[PDB]
């Protein structure tokens, strides 16, 4: 039957709403209207007067709730990631698989299309970052899989957009043809882990390029005379940014200024692992112990190897710590990403017509509830 | 005898006027208005179809038109550099004396007294860049002489604030309380050469400094964890920047980015040498000397040793290269300045009641003619 969700504080993407309902039809959303709007015969799940949004959608997510993506590269594992994110409002998600061997690339691409194949709009599709990076900005990633892109295995990346959303890379010393190829079957494809300058980033752009992963990690900073990647996502109005507000990766002051800069295009990701939603000293990431140590995820060295953020807190630090107002935090943590993928037409906003993936939390930031495909489930 | 300023485009500060007159009085602008309302029997200055627009306050010039300030410490140098000054459109200026000696402080004070006692609205106060440096950002300052401030040469430096428009000094490690002191006696703090952290440089501004010396340069910048000195200018509305726009100290894209984050407190300086407005192929300099290549200065190793660039090139790089408009870079070069110190009352504006300090320039940026107190005189 169909349903309302009554008694909240609605926040459409355009609107912030009071006294409204919104109802689920199926998957989708049938209408946001006002409460006395509502036929008296209708079904009603009532908020306890909490914010309703449309679900996080997070572009970067290499695992987490005690799993990773790289070292169990199964549709059972995308299937346990997408659960923990459902305790922390996010509905939906790009599951991450780093630099690894071409076997590994291939397990993936399978276990996506196995997941997909089952259930839609919650994975959008993998997130390939690496292994075509530059060894000087590794962090984390495996020196030993760390390679120039090659024609064959962009070949198949190519053939597999169906499960494939996101490719980053860094442009500096790999074809410009690969990065074209790539745009065109649909692959969004974003600079990271990347020691180009200023000039040789902005020609990536202007070979396809439309995102860039975690701002100020992994990539060149803004230098007087080198305005370097950082300058160019500043210079640069097409290109999206990724960026992490745990508090770790990047001073709050900087997301501050990149949101005056990039608005719309700034975007929150977590960059979440195996630690996120669960409790544990360490996890491996692709034959590397990578430790838990205060809210950090950092190896032998110091060196972050993501984070342990959720993106319903990426929400709360971003209004709390960054100064940017609620309704415009939620924008940069659903409308915009889905802008990003282009998926913007079906998720991202609460608009008749659109699939019904939302997300309840009260005044303190606790998720309360999610819907998937218009499925109601209490936390 | 009255006088009129004609056939000109004008840029006074506000609006872009077509088919307009400025009316001189003595040293006063009498009015600004519709060439048809000039009285008939008025003398009028035919310029040409030349810009016409306040003219440029330079308030970084350690010397030029071929003498260093710090090397004769005069009312006689002042007037070598106003005289050159007047080539490249720059009518007022802060003689800007680099970290030296307390005798040699005193001097410069002496000087410019004498100087500003016989002309009005041409060196507009003494600029001290340092001493009260960081010794681990002092560029080419003397290592012997970059120290910490004192209570007798603050007591000193305030005692005089008649004189002295303008203080660069390193917050991070010098007592606060001078900070105040200064601001107190009606001088401009500007950080500078300093290796401040964003929490340090933000505790600069709330003890009184309004402003930065030359952004990019001789600071601490702005990487993902540390916002530092680029950062604290980037998140606080009350601090002018200062940017020399010469495309070899900072990238233009970097001046591009900072005037959209920044504004009205972006402002146009030289911090010109020498050779600016001079024919030489080199110039000692305390010690280390520094060839004139070409438009360029460069120790014999090749590295930029300082500037040579006048106000007018830097509006016509800022139109040119950065991309900003007319108006907005002779804003810049003007308007904004002259707020910065606090002279906007008469200067930085073409408008009634305000002192006839004038720049003509082509659609070539050559400078045809300034006018100061009133005076007109050609290029
Ligand atoms: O370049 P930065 O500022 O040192 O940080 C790099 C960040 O990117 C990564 O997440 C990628 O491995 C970590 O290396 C770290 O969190
Ligand atoms: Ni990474
Ligand atoms: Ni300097």
């Amino acid at each position: 039957a169909m349903y309302a969700l009554t008694n909240c504080k609605i926040y459409t993407g355009n609107d912030v709403l009071v006294k409204h309902a919104v109802i689920i039809n199926g998957d989708k959303i049938e209408a946001v209207c006002p409460i006395e709007s509502l036929p008296s015969e209708m079904n009603v799940v009532d908020l306890n007067g909490a914010n309703l949004s449309p679900g996080f959608i997070d572009l970067q997510l290499n695992g987490c709730g005690g799993v990773m993506f790289n070292d169990e590269i199964t549709a059972e594992t995308i299937d346990t990631m997408h659960k923990a994110n459902l305790k922390s409002g996010c509905t939906s998600f790009l599951p991450t698989l780093i630099t690894s061997s071409d076997e590994n690339m291939r397990q993936a691409i399978a276990a996506a299309r196995e997941y997909q194949a089952k259930y839609p709009n919650q994975s959008l599709g993998l997130h390939l970052e690496g292994p075509y990076l530059n060894v000087m900005k590794k962090g984390i990633h495996s020196v030993d899989f760390i390679r120039p892109s090659d024609d064959t295995m962009i070949d198949t990346i190519c053939a597999n957009s169906d499960v494939i959303a996101k490719v980053t890379l860094a442009p500096e010393n790999n074809k410009p043809e690969h990065i074209e190829k790539l745009v065109k079957a649909g692959i969004v494809v974003s600079i990271g882990h990347t020691n180009a300058t200023y000039s040789e980033a902005r020609k990536s752009f202007e070979s396809g390029i439309t995102f860039a992963t975690h701002l100020f990690n992994a990539m060149t900073p803004m230098v007087g005379r080198e305005p370097g990647v950082v300058g160019a996502i500043y210079d640069t109005p097409e290109v999206y940014a990724g960026i992490i507000a745990d508090g770790f990766h990047v001073d709050y002051a900087n997301i501050r200024i990149a949101h005056k800069i990039k608005g719309e295009k700034l975007v929150l990701v977590t960059d979440a692992t195996a630690p996120a939603g669960a409790e544990m000293d360490y996890f491996i990431f692709v034959g590397k112990k990578v430790y838990y140590r205060d809210g950090k995820c950092v190896d032998e060295n110091g060196t972050l190897g993501g984070s342990a953020l959720t993106m319903i807190e990426a929400v709360q630090n971003t209004v709390e710590h960054v100064g940017i107002a609620l309704d415009e935090a939620l924008r940069m943590a659903t409308l915009y990403p889905a802008k990003a993928i282009g998926v913007d037409e079906k998720l991202g906003r609460i608009k008749k017509g659109m699939i019904a993936n939302l997300t309840v939390f009260d005044r303190d930031f606790n998720v309360k509830a999610t819907v998937v495909n218009g499925q109601y489930e209490q936390n």
